[PDB]
């Protein structure tokens, strides 16, 4: 019923993805798409690729929940031109990555416009996710929802409506919903008529089929502290009862659940059964 699982590390080969997530009760997952610290990514080898695919096979992985997550420089709304071009090149880079393993969704973060303006920013993020677009094909970009921290872009739904609403291929963007920092953001999903706000904003701005994956985090801090620090399920200020809320929607529900919580593949496994245990707990159906 419920799709769910983990970032997943990569470090071992991305063969071995498919097993770990098993292994932890889950049937989705994000991964990086390499492990770059600047501007240039290798591709997966041939091999590594088909190793990928046979175990994604293997193990009965639906390819609609499995995502990758673009990395940490790459900066669409950087007023820095060097930033800028260098990204698009990387996200290219990274889409290219995501067609050889097969993956069918990149989610990124729009980007930060550093204090030099929102809707210049916007127009920096769509220019580059037109650059990227148009020259590869297949793969959808997701953008993430994201806190307001400097010069962020994304801390409101309709910030990314809006740069969806300017690219060219606007079937080839989604949305991923992270509730941390929709949390972080005012999005108050512990009571239902702030889920109920949440979906009607959803359906207004993108259309419910847009929502692609969420990101599924508790926080560390309450209501709107904007400081994107992510918990455990059921530790911080969402909590049992408040997911207990979430998840009680079917809309919810049919989306891939991507836990981003502190640790590593044993406490995401411990994250995943919280999770049923809210469930039966709260007598969720
Ligand atoms: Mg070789
Ligand atoms: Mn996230
Ligand atoms: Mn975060
Ligand atoms: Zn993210």
């Amino acid at each position: 019923m419920i799709k769910i699982g983990a970032h997943m590390p990569i470090s071992k080969g991305f063969d071995r993805v498919p097993q770990d997530t098993v292994n932890i009760g889950g049937n989705s997952f994000q991964i990086f798409p390499h492990n770059a610290r600047s501007w240039s990514a290798k591709l997966p080898s041939d091999e590594a690729a088909t190793k990928f695919k046979r175990e994604m096979k293997k193990h009965g992985i639906d390819w609609e929940n499995a995502f990758c997550h673009s990395g940490y420089l790459i900066n669409l709304a950087s007023p820095k031109d060097d930033i800028w071009q260098k990204s698009v090149e990387l996200l290219k880079k990274e889409v290219e990555i995501c067609r050889k393993l097969g993956i069918r969704y990149l989610n990124i973060h729009p980007g930060s416009h550093l204090g030099t303006g929102e809707e210049e920013g916007i127009d920096r993020i769509v220019r580059g996710l037109n650059e990227v677009l148009n020259n590869t094909e297949g793969v959808v970009i997701l953008l993430e929802n994201v806190s307001q921290k400097g010069g962020n872009i994304g801390y409101k739904l309709e910030q990314l409506k809006k740069i969806r609403d300017l690219v060219d291929q606007r079937d080839r963007v989604a949305i991923t919903y992270d509730t941390c920092h929709g949390f972080d953001s005012g999005y108050d999903i512990t009571k239902k008529e702030g889920v109920e706000a949440l979906l009607n904003e959803i359906e207004s701005l993108f259309g419910l089929e847009r929502l692609k994956m969420i990101h599924l985090n508790d926080s560390k801090y309450p209501l709107g502290a904007a400081k994107d620090r992510h918990e455990r399920i059921g530790s911080g200020f969402i909590g049992e009862e408040g997911f207990a809320v979430f998840f009680s929607f079917k809309e919810i529900q049919e989306v891939p659940w991507i836990l981003e919580t502190p640790g590593g593949n044993e406490e995401h496994a411990e994250d995943i059964k919280k999770v049923f245990e809210i469930i039966e707990k709260f007598g969720i159906e």
